[PDB]
C-alpha cells in the first residue's frame, strides 16, 4: 500500500520534490526537496500546524539552501534516497497508533522529524519545533470467536502492512490457488526441506484480500493460522472450530480425528510438515489420503533468489537508511551459496544482507575524529566547573562558564557542518562488504573470493605445475578437459569431470588430485576419500547411499561441502552393484538418498584410482635398450590402456568417461626439483623463524637415489629428507636459538652432509 | 460390565453404537470368517495373519458392527468387543490377571490383541490376534500350546472388483457438504490405474490413492469473477476508511457524498453476487477421466502424455 | 604457587624445556634397557615436532609400535 | 631400516592404504637375549630396595643369582 491510500495533496509532493531538484541542480533528492515541497502545498491539516508555529514558506527555503551545496548534477534520473524513504515506513506506524488507515500530508512532516539525521529534522530543531511538540497539535487540529481465540488471524495483520510481504512465490502461490478450484481435491501439502520458507505461503494467500487479487471465493477470506506452538481433551476444541468453518464459509486451515472432515470435503487445510514425516503418517492411512498429494516446493534459485530481496528491498534499505544496489543482492546470494550452503534459501541470504547493511551502517554513522577532540574538551571544562563550583571559587568560575557555552556553540556548527555533505550522499552497498563478511563465516581469505573466474581457468595449469613437476601431458590433458563444461559446452546435467587415475600406485595420484580442488574450490582439505577396501559384500551398497527405512555416509558428507573433489582408492576391488551406482552420478549429475533429498553432484569431481595396466606401464619401460616409452604420443600410450581397462569393465561405463588420465613414471631427474619444493614448502613454514635453508645440487641427487625405487615413486623421498635434514636441523632449533635469524647452508662433500651456519 | 477392562483398553460397541465413522465396506467376506472361528471349540482364537496395512484393522471394526445391525448369528449375540492396545505395556502382568477374570464371569467380552499361556491352553479367553505372518511363525509357532489354540485367517488384499463397490458404498457418505455431483465413470478408473503404478502398500489402502488431487479444476474455477467483483470490493474497502478519518477531522462537505457512494456499491454487490450463483448453481461440474491420470504423473515422473492412452 | 595445585614438585617446573629433549635418550634408557633401536627412532621424531617443523594442528606424534 | 621396508609391506594388507601415510614413523621392535634379561632383573632390584627407601634397607643381589 504505496499510492493506493494516497490522496491528491499526498501525491502533489511527489511532483513537486521532482522539479526542484532540476532548478536546484540536485541529481537526487533528498530531505531538502520533501521538506520544501510540503511547505507549498497548505491544503492539508498540517497547513495549521506550520500557521500557529510561526513557520512561513519563506524562511524555510532560505534556511535549507545554506545546509545544502550546489555544484553540477545529471539531467534525469531524480529518484529518492534511502534516508528520505523512512517517512513512508514511518507513517504507516503513526497510523496504527491512532487506528486510521489514511495517508496524508499531515503524515510528512512526522516523518521528516522522528528520524534527526535528515536536513529537514535539523529545521523543525532550529525553529523550537520538536515531535512532542507536534504531538498534541495534530490531535486539536485534526466472527469464529473459537477459531479467533485458539488460533491467529492473518488477513488481519496483513491488513495493516507489518509483515514483510511474499515476494519471489510467483509460481508456488499461483499453483496452490489453481488446484484450489473445487470443493474436493483442494488440500495442497508443502512438501519441502525445513527453511525454504513455507510459512510465508499461508501470508500470502491473505496478502490477496488486502490487494483485491483474490477471486470470489477468496474475498474477504479469514486466512486462520494453527500454529505448533501452543501444544480425552485433546480432541474437543478442535471439534467446535470446525463447525465455524462450515458455516461461516470463510475460515482457511493451516497445519503444519480429522479424517472424517476430509472425507466428504468442507476444510481447504494445506498442511506445511517436512518431506521425511509426511509420507509415514498420511500414506499410511487411507482416509488421509484422498485429500493430501506432496507438491514440490524446494529452495529458490539462484536467479529466483535475487527476486525476492528486490520486493523487500523497501523494508531493508529504508530501516537501516542504507542504499542497496542491484548488484550487491546478486552477489550476495551467488556468494553465500558458494561457501556457506547448509541452512538452504531463502533464510540464509535474509540475514546475511541484514549484516552487510547493518556493517556499512556502523562504519558511515561514526564521528571523523572532530567532534571527538571537542566533546572531550566539553567534558573535561564540565568537571572543571564543578571543582570550583564545590571549592567556593566562583572567581575562576566565571570564565569556566563563559568557555563552556562557547564550546558548545562549536560543537552544534561543527556537527552541522559534519552532516550537510553525509545528507546530501547515500551509502550505497559494495559488493565488497558482502565479501567481507561472508569470508568470516569461512576463513576464506578476500583475495580467493574477490575472483571474477576468467583468470583462474586460464592460470590453472600454472597453479597444479607448482606442486606437481613433470608429466605435463596429465597436467594439460585434465585442464582442457575440465575447462569444456565451464564454458557450457557440455550437458550441463552431466559432471564438470569425470577423469579416471591410471598407472602404478606411490607416482603422486593424491598430490595431484589435492592440487585440483586447491585451484577450483580454494581450498586444500575440500576433497572426501571413499576406500573400496571396506566395500566388499553386496550390503555395502547400502552405506554410502545411506541407511534405507527400516532398519536404522557419501551423500550425507557431500552434501555439506557440494563443492568438494570425490577421490576413490581400489576402485577395482568393489562390488559389482558400486559400479552401477558410479554410472548414475556420471549421467545424471545428481543421486536420491533414502529419505526422499535429492542430493546434486554438478559441482563434485569423480576421480577413479585404479591399479589395473599398472603391469603394462612398466614393462614398455624395459622393451627397448638404450631407451624407454616415454618418447612415445601419449595417444598411443592411451590406445593400449583402453583395450585393457575395458577387459575388466563394462565397455558402456568407459563411454561416459570425459578423458582418460594415465600417470607417467618418475625419472632421476624428474626426483631432483621434486627434493627442492620440499624445502621451498618448508621454509614457508619457517618463515615465522625467518630461518633460509638452501640445498645444494649435490645433496639433492644424492637424496634422490637413497630411496629410489620403481614401485613405490615419491613415497620413500619424504622418508629421506625427514631422517636427513630435519634430523640435524631440529638439534640446532634446540641450542638456544642457536640458527634462529640466520642462513643455513647444506652441502653434500660424498659421505656426509655438512651444514654451514652463515649469516642471513 | 467389566470395569477393569472398559479402562485399560478402548471398547468397539460404543463407538460402533453412534456410527459416527464410515461403514466398513468390502470386508463382508471376513464377517462370517471371524464369526465362525469364535463358534468353534478347538482353536478359537483366529489371527490376522498378514502385513501391516493391508486392513487388519477394520475387520476388528466391522466385528462389532454386526451387533449394532444384529446380524451376528446367536452364538455371537449381545457380546461387547474390547482392544488392548500395544502402546500400554514386573506390574505389567498385575493387571492382566484381574481383566481375564471378568471375561469368564461375563462370559460375553471379546479380546483382541495386537504370562497368557495358562489363559489360552483352557479356552477361558476368546483373543483376536493381529500380529503379522514374519512374528506369527517366531513366537507363537516356537510354541506348542499357543499352537492349538490359535486358528490362523488368512486375510490378505480384496479383489479388483470388490475395491470398486467400496467406493460405490461410501459415495453417498462423501458427498454432504458442498452437494456436488460425481460421474460414475471416474469410480471404475479409479481402480484400473492406482495397481498400475502405485503396488507398494496392497489393497485396499493403495487402490484408493488416485482420488485425492485428480480433477479439481472445474467446479469453482467457475465461482471466481472476472474482473467483477475485483474492483466492486475495492471502492467499498477505501470509502469505509476514509469515511471514519473524516468524521474526526471535522470534513463533512464531501463525506455526505461518501455515505451515498458507499450505500449504493453495497447494493450492488449483492446484486452482482447474487446472479452469480444462480446462473452457476443450476449446473452440475461432474468428474472427467481426462483429468484422472494427471495426478499420477506427478507421483512417479511419467508424462500425461504416456498415460494418456 | 603453581606446584601446590598439581603436586608437581619443584624440579620438575624448573626447567628449561631444552635440556629435557637434548638428553631425552639418555633419560629414557633410565627404565628401558635394550631395543636402542626404536630409542633412536622415537627420540629424533618427537624433537622435529617440538622445533616447528611438523604442522601444529597435527599431533605431536602418531607412532605405530609393533613387534612381539 | 631394512626390516622396516618387510614389516611395512605387511601391515598394509590388512590396512588401509592411507591409514599408514599419516604416520610420522613406523617402531619395530626385537626380542629379548640373555644378557638383556640379566640388566632388566637387576632393574627390578633397584625398582624394589627404592621403594624401600624409608625401610632404609640396603639390598644387593650377586651375579649368579640374577642369572639363575
Ligand atoms: N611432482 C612432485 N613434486 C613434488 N612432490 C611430489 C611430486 N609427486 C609426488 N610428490 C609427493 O609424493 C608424496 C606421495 O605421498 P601421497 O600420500 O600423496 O601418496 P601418492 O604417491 O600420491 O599415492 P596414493 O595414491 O597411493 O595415496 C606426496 O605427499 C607429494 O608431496
Ligand atoms: N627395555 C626394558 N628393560 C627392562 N625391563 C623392561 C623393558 N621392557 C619391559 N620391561 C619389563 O617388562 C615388565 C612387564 O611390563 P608390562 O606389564 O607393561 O608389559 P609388556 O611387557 O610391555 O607387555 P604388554 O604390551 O603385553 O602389556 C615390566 O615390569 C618392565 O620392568
Ligand atoms: N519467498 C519468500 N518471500 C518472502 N519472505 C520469505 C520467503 N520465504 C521465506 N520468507 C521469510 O523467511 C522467514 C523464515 O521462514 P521459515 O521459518 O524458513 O519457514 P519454514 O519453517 O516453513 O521453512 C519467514 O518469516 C518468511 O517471512
Amino acid at each position: 500500500m504505496l499510492f493506493g491510500r494516497l490522496t491528491e495533496r499526498a501525491q502533489r509532493v511527489l511532483a513537486h520534490a521532482q522539479e526542484e531538484a532540476i532548478r536546484l541542480n540536485h541529481s537526487n533528492i533528498g530531505t531538502e526537496h520533501l521538506l520544501l515541497g510540503l511547505m507549498k502545498e497548505p491544503e492539508g491539516i498540517a497547513a495549521k500546524v506550520l500557521e500557529s508555529f510561526n513557520i512561513t514558506e519563506d524562511k524555510v527555503i532560505e534556511e535549507v539552501e545554506k545546509l545544502i551545496g550546489h555544484g553540477q548534477d545529471h539531467v534525469g534520473t531524480l529518484h529518492y534516497t534511502p534516508r528520505a524513504k523512512k517517512v513512508i515506513e514511518l507513517s504507516m506506524d503513526e497510523a496504527r497508533k491512532l487506528h486510521h488507515n489514511f495517508v496524508g500530508t499531515e503524515h510528512i512532516l512526522l516523518g521528516l522529524i522522528r528520524e534527526n539525521e535528515g536536513v529537514a529534522a535539523r529545521v523543525f530543531a532550529n525553529l523550537d519545533l520538536n515531535i512532542t511538540k507536534a504531538r498534541a497539535q495534530v490531535v486539536k487540529a485534526l466472527n469464529t470467536p473459537t477459531l479467533d481465540s485458539l488460533a491467529r488471524d492473518l488477513t488481519v495483520i496483513a491488513k495493516d502492512g507489518t509483515l514483510d510481504p511474499v515476494i519471489g512465490r510467483d509460481k508456488e502461490i499461483t499453483r496452490v490457488i489453481e488446484v484450489l478450484s473445487r470443493r474436493t481435491k483442494n488440500n495442497p501439502v508443502l512438501i519441502g526441506e525445513p527453511g525454504v520458507g513455507k510459512t510465508a505461503i499461508a501470508e500470502g494467500l491473505a496478502q490477496a484480500i488486502v490487494n483485491n487479487e483474490v477471486p470470489e471465493t477468496l474475498k474477504d477470506k479469514r486466512v486462520m493460522s494453527l500454529d505448533m506452538g501452543t501444544v480425552g481433551e485433546f480432541e474437543e476444541r478442535l471439534k467446535k472450530v470446525m463447525e465455524e468453518i462450515q458455516q461461516a464459509g470463510n475460515v482457511i486451515l493451516f497445519i503444519d480425528i480429522l479424517k472424517p472432515a476430509l472425507a466428504r470435503g468442507e476444510l481447504q487445510c494445506i498442511g506445511a510438515t517436512t518431506l521425511d514425516e509426511y509420507r509415514k503418517n498420511i500414506e499410511k492411512d487411507a482416509a488421509l489420503e484422498r485429500r493430501f498429494q506432496p507438491v514440490q516446493v524446494d529452495e529458490p534459485s539462484v536467479v529466483d533468489t535475487v527476486a525476492i530481496l528486490k520486493g523487500l528491498r523497501d523494508r531493508y534499505e529504508a530501516h537501516h537508511r542504507i542504499n542497496i544496489s542491484d548488484e550487491a543482492i546478486e552477489a550476495a546470494v551467488k556468494l553465500s551459496n558458494r561457501y556457506v550452503s547448509d541452512r538452504f534459501l531463502p533464510d540464509k541470504a535474509i540475514d546475511l544482507i541484514d549484516e552487510a547493511s547493518s556493517k556499512v551502517r556502523l562504519k558511515s554513522h561514526t564521528t571523523p575524529n572532530n567532534l571527538k577532540e571537542i566533546e572531550q574538551e566539553i567534558e573535561k571544562v564540565k568537571n572543571e566547573k564543578d571543582a570550583a563550583v564545590h571549592a567556593q571559587e566562583f572567581e575562576n568560575a566565571a570564565n569556566l562558564r563563559d568557555k563552556q557555552t562557547k564550546l558548545e556553540k562549536q560543537y552544534e556548527e561543527a556537527k552541522n557542518e559534519w552532516k550537510n555533505a553525509q545528507n546530501g550522499m547515500s551509502t550505497s552497498l559494495s559488493e565488497e562488504d558482502i565479501a567481507e563478511v561472508i569470508a568470516g563465516w569461512t576463513g576464506i581469505p578476500l583475495t580467493k573470493i574477490n575472483e571474477t573466474e576468467s583468470e583462474k581457468l586460464l592460470s590453472l595449469e600454472d597453479t597444479l605445475h607448482e606442486r606437481v613437476i613433470g608429466q605435463k601431458d596429465a597436467v594439460n590433458s585434465i585442464s582442457k578437459a575440465v575447462r569444456r563444461a565451464r564454458a557450457g559446452l557440455k550437458d550441463p546435467k552431466r559432471p564438470i569431470g569425470s577423469f579416471i587415475f591410471l598407472g602404478p600406485t606411490g607416482v603422486g595420484k593424491t598430490e595431484l588430485a589435492r592440487a585440483l580442488a586447491e585451484s577450483m574450490f580454494g581450498d586444500d582439505d575440500a576433497m572426501i576419500r571413499v576406500d573400496m577396501s571396506e566395500f566388499m559384500e553386496k550390503h555395502a551398497v547400502s552405506r554410502l547411499v545411506g541407511a534405507p527405512p527400516g532398519y536404522v555416509q557419501l551423500t550425507e558428507k557431500v552434501r555439506r561441502k557440494p563443492y568438494s573433489v570425490i577421490l576413490f582408492d581400489e576402485i577395482e576391488k568393489a562390488h559389482p552393484d558400486v559400479f552401477n551406482i558410479l554410472l548414475q552420478v556420471l549421467d545424471d549429475g545428481h543421486l536420491t538418498d533414502t529419505k526422499g533429498r535429492t542430493v546434486d553432484f554438478r559441482n563434485t569431481i569423480i576421480i577413479m584410482t585404479s591399479n589395473v595396466g599398472a603391469q603394462e606401464l612398466q614393462d614398455q619401460r624395459f622393451a627397448g635398450f638404450g631407451g624407454s616409452s616415454d618418447g612415445q604420443d601419449y595417444e598411443t600410450i592411451r590406445k593400449t590402456m583402453l583395450k585393457e581397462l575395458k577387459n575388466s569393465f563394462r565397455p558402456e561405463f568407459l563411454n561416459r568417461v570425459d578423458d582418460i588420465i594415465v600417470f607417467h613414471k618418475l625419472t632421476k631427474e624428474e626426483l631432483k626439483e621434486i627434493v627442492t619444493m620440499m624445502v621451498n614448502k618448508l621454509t614457508n613454514r619457517l618463515s615465522e623463524q625467518n630461518i633460509n635453508i638452501i640445498v645444494t645440487d649435490k645433496a639433492k641427487d644424492k637424496i634422490a637415489e637413497e630411496g629410489y625405487d620403481p614401485e613405490y615413486g615419491a613415497r620413500p623421498l619424504i622418508r629421506a629428507i625427514q631422517k636427513t635434514i630435519e634430523d640435524n636441523l631440529s638439534e640446532l632449533i634446540l641450542d638456544g636459538n642457536q640458527i634462529e635469524g640466520k642462513k643455513v647452508t647444506v652441502d653434500h662433500d660424498g659421505k656426509e652432509f655438512k651444514y654451514d651456519i652463515a649469516e642471513q
